[PDB]
Parts: C-alpha cells; sequence; structure tokens
C-alpha cells in the first residue's frame, strides 16, 4: 500500500508528494490546515454529490417508462411533475465581479488543450498571437491550385496570395482614409497618427483610433499595432526579410491577436485514470500557473510598444487561462477512504486546480513570474452539469474551497457548459444559481446530443449523427443559449460561446462558415489549433460581436416545445446502404479514438476519420457514436451481427490509418485479444445502460486493464 492517511483519507503517495513539494510552497498555506481541509470537504460535499448523481438516474428511469407507456403537451407536463422541467425563475442581471478584460469585454477565438500535453499547452498558450502569413501560407485557405501549391521550400506565387490577402483583410478591418493597403509604400508616426505612404500620395486612417502603438522609432517603425473590435493586429515591418523583400512596403507579416482566452483541459480532451495521470495534469498546470512550464519549448514573454502619443506599454503575451475540471459523476482512486471507497474527482479538482491557481495570481522566484488574473479571479469550466441544483452544488464546492484554502469568496469563477438537455431546459435557472460566480457559457454538438440520444434512448430510432447538426431542437438550444445569457445581462460581463470546429486540416471552410457563430452573437467559440485560432480571429473582425448582441437582447428567440422536439426518425427513411454508412461511420469514429485513449492514453489529436478527414475530436465523440448505435442497436434498425461486422471492417482500417506511429498496437486479426477493441464493443453493447451515456465508467476501467498487463 503506497497512501498517506489523513483523517478519513488515504491519499496515493505520488499525489501527497507532489501536493507538498509543489504546489502548497509558495502559497501561504499551511500544508497540515490544506490537508485537514481536503478530508473535511470531501466529508461534508460527498453526500450531496451522491443524491444529485441518484437523482439523475430517478430522473432517467421515469423518462425510460414513460416512453416505454408524440403528444407534446402531456410530455412537457409529465417532464414538469417529475421535476425535470422546472419553472422560469424571474428576470435578472448576473452579479459576478472582478473579472478581466479578455472575458469581460473581448471577444474572441477560444481554445481548448489537453492539460496533461506541456507541449500543446505550452502552444496554446502562447497563442494569444499568432502568424497570418504562416497560417495562410499553411492551410488550404489559400488553395492549392495550379502553380500555387506548397512543396518543400517557399513559392512565391502562393505567398504572394498570402500577402493579397492580408491586405484585403487590412482594407476591410482597419481602412485607410483613401487608397488600399495593397498599395502602401511604408509606415511612419507623424504627431501621433499614422501615416501609410502610397504612391501618388499619402493617408491615414479612415479611423485615427484604430493607431494603437508600434516598434521602433516613429520615423522607420519595426512594427504598426492597430485595433479593430478590441482585437489587436501588427504588422511586422522588415524588408531584409525572405518576404519583406519581396514585398512593397516591406511588410515581413501580420499577427492577430488570436486565442485571447484558452482552456486548459483536466476532462473530455485527456486520459487520466489514476494519481499518476492527475499529477502529470495537476504539474503542468502548476508550470502553466508559475509560469515556469518548459517542454523538450517555453512560455512568452508580454509585448512592449509604444503608444502613439508616446510612452511604452505592454500588452498580455499569453492566452488568459481558464482551467476545466472534471464534471460531478467520476471518481478517481487518487484518493481512497477507509473502506477502499474511490473519492469524487470533481470534489478533488476543485481542490487542488485551486490551490494551483494560487500562483497564477502571483509572481516570485517561488510562483514564478507571469501572472494570469489581473484582477484575482480564477476560472474554472464546470462540464456536465444537469440541472440548477447541480450548479448549486458546485457553487457550494467552490464556496468551501476557498474556505480551505484562504482565498476570498466567490474568488473562483465557474463556466458553465450547457451540454445536458435539463440545463438546457432551464439554462436560465442554472445562470441564476451561480450569478455571482458565473463568467461563461457556451454550447457543442457532440456532447449535448449524447445526452439528447441518451435522454429519450427508448422513444424510437433517432435520426443519422451527422443529421443531428440541423435537427429543430439543436437550433433553438444554440439560440436559447444566446437569449438566457444576453437577458441575464451576458454582454459586457461574461462569454457566451458556441462549440469547437473539429476539422483541423479544414480551413478554407472553417474561414467560409465558423463566421455564423459569431453572426450568432457568440463572444467566442472554440478552435481545435493556433493555426485555427488566427484564422477564427478573422470572423472577430468581420463581425461586430458587441453590436449583435445588442440587436438580440430581450428576444425570445426558442420555444419550449422547439427544445423538446425528440430528433426521432421518420418511419423507415434509409437504405440499407445509408444504415450501413452510419454504423461503419460510427463503428470508426469509435475504434480510431478508443485505440489511442486505451493504448497510448492520448485523449485528443488528429484522428483521420471514415472519409481519411482528420477531426480533432475529444472524449465526447465517443458518447454520441455509442450512444447512436446503442439506439439503433434498441429499435432494430440494425443487428448485433451489423455492429460486430462493422467493428471487425473498420478495425484493420484504423489499424492502417495509424501506420507512421511507432508505438502502435494493431487490433486486426486477433480483435478479442485487443484490450481496446474489447473497449469500443463494450461501449457499444452496454451503451444504454451507461449513466447518462457517459463513457467514463468503461473507458477508465479499459485503460486501466491496459496498464495492469503491460505492467505483469
Ligand atoms: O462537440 C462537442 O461537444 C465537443 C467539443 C470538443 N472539445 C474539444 C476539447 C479539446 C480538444 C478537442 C476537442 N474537440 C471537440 O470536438
Ligand atoms: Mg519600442
Ligand atoms: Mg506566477
Ligand atoms: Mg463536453
Ligand atoms: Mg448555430
Ligand atoms: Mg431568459
Ligand atoms: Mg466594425
Ligand atoms: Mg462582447
Ligand atoms: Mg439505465
Amino acid at each position: 500500500t503506497d497512501r498517506v492517511s489523513v483523517g478519513n483519507l488515504r491519499i496515493a503517495r505520488v499525489l501527497y508528494d507532489f501536493v507538498n513539494n509543489e504546489a502548497l510552497p509558495g502559497t501561504d498555506i499551511d500544508p497540515d490546515s490544506f490537508w485537514a481541509g481536503v478530508d473535511k470537504v470531501v466529508a461534508d460535499l460527498t453526500p450531496q454529490n451522491q443524491a444529485l448523481l441518484n437523482a439523475r438516474d430517478e430522473l432517467q428511469a421515469q423518462i425510460d417508462k414513460w416512453h416505454r407507456r408524440i403528444d407534446m403537451d402531456a410530455y412537457r407536463q409529465f417532464l414538469t411533475e417529475i421535476g425535470y422541467l422546472l419553472p422560469e425563475p424571474d428576470d435578472f442581471t448576473i452579479t459576478t465581479s472582478g473579472v478581466d478584460a479578455e472575458i469581460t469585454t473581448t471577444a474572441g477565438p477560444q481554445l481548448v488543450v489537453p492539460v496533461l500535453n506541456a507541449r500543446f499547452a505550452l502552444n496554446a498558450a502562447n497563442a494569444r498571437w499568432g502568424s497570418l502569413y504562416d497560417a495562410l501560407y499553411g492551410t488550404d485557405v489559400i488553395p492549392e491550385t495550379d502553380g500555387a501549391e506548397k512543396g518543400p521550400t517557399y513559392n512565391k506565387v502562393r505567398g504572394d496570395k498570402v500577402i493579397a490577402y492580408a491586405r484585403k483583410f487590412l482594407d476591410d478591418s482597419v481602412p485607410l482614409s483613401s487608397g488600399s493597403f495593397g498599395d502602401a509604400t511604408g509606415f511612419t508616426v507623424q504627431d501621433g497618427q499614422l501615416v501609410v505612404a502610397l504612391p501618388d500620395k499619402s493617408t491615414g486612417l479612415a479611423n485615427p483610433g484604430q493607431f494603437a502603438g508600434y516598434t521602433g522609432a516613429a520615423e522607420s517603425p519595426t512594427s504598426v499595432l492597430l485595433i479593430n473590435h478590441g482585437l489587436h493586429i501588427e504588422i511586422l515591418i522588415d524588408p531584409e526579410s525572405q518576404v519583406g523583400t519581396t514585398d512593397r512596403a516591406g511588410v515581413k507579416d501580420v499577427i492577430l491577436e488570436s486565442a485571447i482566452t484558452t482552456i486548459m483541459d483536466f476532462e473530455d480532451s485527456v486520459a487520466a485514470v489514476d494519481a499518476a495521470d492527475k499529477v502529470l495534469g495537476y504539474r503542468n498546470w502548476l508550470g502553466l500557473n508559475k509560469g515556469d512550464l518548459a517542454a523538450a519549448r517555453v512560455l512568452n514573454r508580454d509585448r512592449n510598444y509604444t503608444a502613439p502619443g508616446g510612452g511604452q506599454f505592454t500588452l498580455p503575451g499569453r492566452s488568459l487561462m481558464f482551467v476545466r475540471n472534471v464534471g460531478h459523476l467520476m471518481t478517481n482512486d487518487a484518493i481512497v477512504d477507509t473502506d477502499g471507497s474511490e473519492v469524487f474527482e470533481g470534489i478533488m479538482d476543485a481542490l487542488f486546480t485551486g490551490l494551483i491557481a494560487i500562483h497564477g495570481l502571483k509572481a516570485s522566484d517561488v510562483n514564478g513570474p507571469l501572472i494570469n488574473s489581473r484582477t484575482g479571479s480564477i476560472y474554472i469550466v464546470k462540464p456536465k452539469m444537469h440541472g440548477p441544483a447541480e450548479v448549486a452544488f458546485t457553487c457550494e464546492l467552490f464556496s468551501r474551497v476557498e474556505d480551505v484554502l484562504g482565498l476570498p469568496q466567490n474568488t473562483m469563477k465557474i463556466g458553465i457548459m450547457d451540454e445536458e438537455r435539463r440545463t438546457t431546459v432551464n439554462l436560465k435557472a442554472c445562470i441564476k444559481a451561480a450569478a455571482d460566480r458565473v463568467v461563461f457559457i457556451n454550447t457543442g454538438f457532440l456532447d449535448r446530443t449524447g445526452d439528447e440520444i441518451h435522454t429519450s434512448m427508448e422513444a424510437g430510432p433517432m435520426v443519422r449523427k451527422g443529421t443531428m447538426k440541423s435537427q429543430p431542437w439543436i437550433l433553438a438550444y444554440e439560440d436559447h443559449n444566446v437569449d438566457a445569457g444576453l437577458a441575464a445581462g451576458f454582454s459586457g460581463r461574461a462569454q457566451v460561446g458556441k462549440g469547437m470546429w473539429t476539422m483541423t486540416e479544414l480551413m478554407a471552410d472553417m474561414v467560409e462558415t465558423k463566421i455564423a457563430q459569431p453572426r450568432a452573437g457568440a463572444s467566442t467559440a472554440w478552435v481545435p489549433s493556433p493555426t485555427a485560432a488566427t484564422l477564427h480571429a478573422l470572423h472577430y473582425h468581420q463581425v461586430d460581436v458587441a453590436a449583435v448582441q445588442q440587436g438580440l437582447a430581450g428576444k425570445r428567440r426558442a420555444t419550449i416545445e422547439q427544445l423538446l422536439t425528440i430528433p426521432l426518425a421518420k418511419e423507415l427513411a434509409w437504405a440499407p446502404d445509408e444504415i450501413r454508412e452510419e454504423v461503419d461511420n460510427n463503428c470508426q469514429s469509435i475504434l480510431g479514438y478508443v485505440v489511442r485513449w486505451v493504448d497510448q492514453g492520448v485523449g485528443a489529436s488528429k484522428v483521420p476519420d471514415i472519409h481519411d478527414v482528420a477531426l480533432m475530436e475529444d472524449r465526447a465523440t465517443l458518447r454520441i457514436s455509442s450512444q447512436l448505435l446503442a439506439n439503433w442497436l434498441r429499435h432494430g434498425v440494425i443487428t448485433s451481427a451489423d455492429v460486430r461486422a462493422s467493428l471487425e471492417r473498420m478495425a484493420p482500417l484504423v489499424d492502417r490509418q495509424n501506420a507512421g506511429d511507432v508505438a502502435y498496437r494493431p487490433m486486426a486479426p486477433n480483435f478479442d485479444d485487443s484490450i481496446a477493441f474489447l473497449a469500443a464493443q463494450e461501449l457499444i453493447l452496454s451503451g444504454a445502460q451507461q449513466p447518462n451515456g457517459y463513457t467514463e465508467p468503461i473507458l477508465h476501467r479499459r485503460r486501466r486493464e491496459f496498464k495492469a498487463r503491460a505492467a505483469e
């Protein structure tokens, strides 16, 4: 037994040592008082945590039975009687205070990254600023048409298209008084105003207030800092660079303020099934908050400029960090009680990520340099909550953690993910439950659709996964989320977020279509990579989110009936080949993700889909796919032979898609010999029995089984 006893707790040594030697020192928290507080919080809050999970099961059994025995009036009457659909509270304004400008004020891209991957976490934090030239040149936003494709070395024709794209962007975002940036000859700062040399004349900006600063001398600036819709744009000037020599004004690059905030994730993008895994995550979270995290490589320093009217100012070189804790469901054996019962992981995350975040509020040799929150807040995204009482519980959890940490009450702020149906239909009350802590709400596709399928599992066969994206329930869910946030005063106070673009290489399509989200009044939305953050930033220059929000406020665009419109497939709406395609699709999604999760403990990566399109999904992809297949199985759309045959067809496909990975362990031809293959099979076959369709219990068990076999 490798555990430390503290009150009723038996703490894994690796965790206990991490906290004492790394997390605690520099916080001024007395270590014995901390550990006593951990024991007391776990003892006090565990019963309610369990009570809430029981209530999920109780409500769902009632819903299963109701469906087992189409009319909307009877259905919502039913949901109301069982306490699933609660009355809408009175109108109110959130009272959350001490929030940084990146959240209250700036609209822009939001990156989410697996905290267990230090290099990715570092790149994400550094992604507050990104190269537009690199993003345009390196992706298909500039088509690889004849002559303009990227080879082993610099293609000037392609670069010239990159340059022109960016010139057009500057014209659109920071218009000159006359002429185009495409005719620029040079830049100078005269009388604290930006002057752009043109061929036949000279010109300032149409709105000189968009001029924000510069580097080097006003005579010949090395860069020119502009602002639009709250976001900075820096024109780098160096006619001696590879591309500067080719440019008419010697422009080297255009740098965009990109990932304004980043979510460091402990939940669905990481595989962490024991104390050693949790410690890897906590240690990286620690390094980020101290500012000394280094990989293979380090965090960027802040950026120095001269204001138009002279005098120096500094801009943050890094993304403001949130941390995403796990939700209320799972336990982890990082801590067990006397009976050997595992402790609630969400409770542990609040205590440990909260402790660690104190370093990000400080700057010394002990706590590293670099401050995360200027206003003294800790930003925690709380996923997978079901309804307002589960939000209230999170409030109580954070309050008790603050007390243990010696922090001011309401220091720990909550990002409310709206990704469960019972939260969706009671969203206003969920926000009201956290009215003095809430700094965001957001929507998604996968997790929310996963819950949609599980909740109405007994209703009938569901439409295909692709179809879900355009279903009435989900479009109302998207608008209702914005409506509730705006009605509660989020504009100027808290983020209203939308979902992830998963197609990592389809940047042209993202740039074309993702603009719909800020057009919808979302002050942020999720991107999979620093490159995608820079490109998505374009949308926020193109759309005035603040103005969109002002025009939406007070509107009620969704009905409860729309929200409750179950995505049931019409009476036999598929051909055999369409059914086959959807089974293969889902089995491939499950296998492609699971094999990396169970075998290598990777919970996010570019996974080729069935059409070889690279997707960067998290564990929610598993929840939707396994629930859909379990549903089709449940209602006789497919057979158990169909499922097994697809898994066996797609498995070697997955193996093939993983050529080029040295640590990869093939699943075919001995399927029942691969723990990953069996995990994937189990997720489908036992899908209908999982609490709310959640995949963690199975995935965690299988990864743990794999670790034990690898050490035997
Ligand atoms: O559709 C959904 O609900 C899930 C969204 C999502 N979150 C991610 C977080 C970190 C890394 C990759 C991710 N991919 C994703 O699709
Ligand atoms: Mg300077
Ligand atoms: Mg620090
Ligand atoms: Mg989710
Ligand atoms: Mg939408
Ligand atoms: Mg409302
Ligand atoms: Mg505008
Ligand atoms: Mg805004
Ligand atoms: Mg059940």
